[PDB]
């Protein structure tokens, strides 16, 4: 359905490099609707929860400390296949390997400084959206441009 | 040669979503010469003729209603490899699968609302071009930036 | 109601400089709806009546000849104060004196090559509109983004 | 000082027209730092408080009901003379009168649908920032690009 | 005539803030022909010579340190009314007072960090051009888009 | 460390088509720092050694003559994987086969007029860099946005 949501986050580097506007603008242009938005400096528990799957990985520590090293603008976009689409718009883990046209392909160079993060699955999305947003911070009844869906 | 032409059309949704100029500019920048251009509200006939290959397809009815539910800015661009290039610049049938950087990859989400249509071959182009444009509506004197061709 | 319409034309230089999509995009972004659009090579007769008010001025001859030199994409945008707004967005007759942000202020240098033309009054909008477009080439059913008007 | 803040808000129309990204991007580009950000549907009391100065004005009722008619993304930018600068970037109350280059000059047409709102004074800014944001939702220790200030 | 030249310089902050291409593109679009271009870290002399008119001014010392604290991409654009046009496109000394659409109006906040510098007169231009460029670093064969001049 | 450098050149067609700022902006946006930059009219000798590897190929003659036809803005960008990344951002030798989002995929059509040139390896980067730039024309002190690298 056209009510599928995803969690996206302009990481501390993207925020610091002033990419928030550019990133939100790209998602709005593709037609996805913003249903949650806020700037915050992630807490250590939020970062370790958000990235729980890499808790065993070696970069985990440097990932968590970085994600909490500055303000992040967490957001949730809604729309048909948004989880997979948003990812496509993001690129690949390594911005060098990311194709021009994609967010990381256009703005990134380092894997640890890859501007933005997004859910990799609908299941990861629903969980992460609940980690970073309270139900009341999320739009309930949505209305995208009627020229977006059949 | 560089006299090749393709037919392109900003669908009612692309027009309504304010993407007409966005689309024309992308072809102008690539170096294709706009040889014909007009805004029309397609008739059922033109649309059914245009999409005659999908006439037995389940989506035909909804498409023919869509394409004729409002304005369409039909255009013809000329240049070397234009038909295949234009398509590459458009993306894929499903906008969601279309890569960032391509028109549908940047602006679409629904297959029925895929912003733009273009010829899939020189044979298709020649028939669609003659389908939407009268000879007098297409330039004879075409000359692109001299820095475009060797 | 705000169904006011203005006539605009990307002159041969603007068309040749590949700024058609750019100009159209600026008016689409503003909120104006395209109710007419076409590319033609203006006839000395249309050019002459178009600029009938300058028929006595010394630049007339070179002007009529310029506008008729090549393709022009004529268009009519409808909207609340579109005549005066479109002009503001154009700049001044002298591209150099046109402020940055305006079409001529961003893309022009010479007065004879000022990229775009537009009606200076509703009186002239209606006159020039009726000059370049047949009623059947213009939209009856005009519907802009509902977030544009109160 | 370079720690001056202002309250800005992409109104329901700007949000609905997908201008959030574009607006935030303009402020980030001028060099102002984001110190507060969130999407919410203003409450009636928030709107009437925010616009308390027009409570006696005739448009007040339609202004309040509109501002609360949809989600708004309230934000606070910090920087040297940001209150006056942000306004300059906004334009004038009437988007038609707003110069090209400014937010309303580029995107608006109606006074009731003027895309964005911002503080008109440092004193109005500090109050409004407190109406829409809790101290904990605002960045305390700020760090803009060091190439921004002397 | 259209052989006039002005000297422009993306200051260390503009360079560091990643605005070099942004600036060059704006002059290319306006129709000015880049006649010389290089990236250099200005010497105290070049800078003190360059800003000799402010040598007794309180801000001279801090300016001469700034302008020489990193790379500067000095350039010379040629074209009709270029010196006055370039300045118009730049804005005013104080970026905060510079209107949206102009370079400083869009990207600056501090007077000491005003992104770009340009000649204020043909006499100033001719001296600054000869100050930063050797004759062999400037084109002799200049030819702009033929759609630029009558 | 990520001080890898590549040589890039907006060819005579790219320069003539006014795409210098656009190209530079795309690399500045990515995070690469310009450690060298100049506009010159390549000499047959430099052009010939530059393309020494194609000295036997049949297109050589017209190539050497083209690159030397007019101004070229040579540049060297430094950064993590800049050689391979810059290439990815360029597209493929054939502009038409170059994907949208890439420089050639967005602006080119002919193989002889492919807007931009760039090193295909660190070996060639270092060779071509030493070919077009004197050590004193290149930066020693390179400092990119600290949010770029870990
Ligand atoms: N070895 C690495 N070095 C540093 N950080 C890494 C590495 N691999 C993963 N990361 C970071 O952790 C984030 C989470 O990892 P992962 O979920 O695999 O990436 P993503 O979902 O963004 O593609 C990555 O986006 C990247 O910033
Ligand atoms: N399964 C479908 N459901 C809905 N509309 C579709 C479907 N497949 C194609 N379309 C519509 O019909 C138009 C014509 O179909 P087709 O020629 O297959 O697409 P294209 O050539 O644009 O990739 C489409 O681009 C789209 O608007
Ligand atoms: N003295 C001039 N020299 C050449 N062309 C001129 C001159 N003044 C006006 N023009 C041209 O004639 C067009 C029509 O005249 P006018 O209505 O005064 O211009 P506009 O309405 O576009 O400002 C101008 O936009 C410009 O191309
Ligand atoms: N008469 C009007 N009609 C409708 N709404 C109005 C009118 N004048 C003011 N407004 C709205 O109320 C907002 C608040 O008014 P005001 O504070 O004067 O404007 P601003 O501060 O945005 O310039 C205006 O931006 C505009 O949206
Ligand atoms: N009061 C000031 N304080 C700091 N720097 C200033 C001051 N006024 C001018 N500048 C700096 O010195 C440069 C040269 O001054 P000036 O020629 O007056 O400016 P411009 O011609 O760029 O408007 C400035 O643009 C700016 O970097
Ligand atoms: N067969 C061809 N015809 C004309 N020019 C060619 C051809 N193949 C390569 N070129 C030109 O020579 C340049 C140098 O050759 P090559 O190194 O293969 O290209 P690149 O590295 O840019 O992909 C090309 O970018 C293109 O302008
Ligand atoms: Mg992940
Ligand atoms: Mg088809
Ligand atoms: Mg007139
Ligand atoms: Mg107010
Ligand atoms: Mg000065
Ligand atoms: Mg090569």
């Amino acid at each position: 359905v056209n009510k599928e949501r995803t969690f996206l986050a302009v990481k501390p580097d993207g925020v610091a490099r002033g990419l928030v506007g550019e990133i939100i603008a790209r998602y709005e242009k593709k037609g996805f609707v913003l249903v949650g938005l806020k700037q915050l400096v992630p807490t250590k528990d939020l970062a370790e929860s958000h990235y729980a799957e890499h808790k065993e990985r070696p970069f985990f520590g440097g990932l968590v400390s970085f994600i909490t090293s500055g303000p992040v603008v967490a957001m949730v976009f809604e729309g048909k296949g948004v989880v997979a689409s948003a990812r496509l718009m993001i690129g690949v883990t390594n911005p060098l390997a990311s194709a021009p046209g994609s967010i990381r392909g256009d703005f990134g160079v380092d894997v640890g400084r890859n501007i933005i993060g997004g859910s990799d699955s609908v299941e990861s999305a629903n969980r992460e959206i609940a980690l970073w947003f309270k139900p009341e911070e999320l739009l309930t009844e949505v209305k995208p441009n009627p020229n977006l869906y059949e």
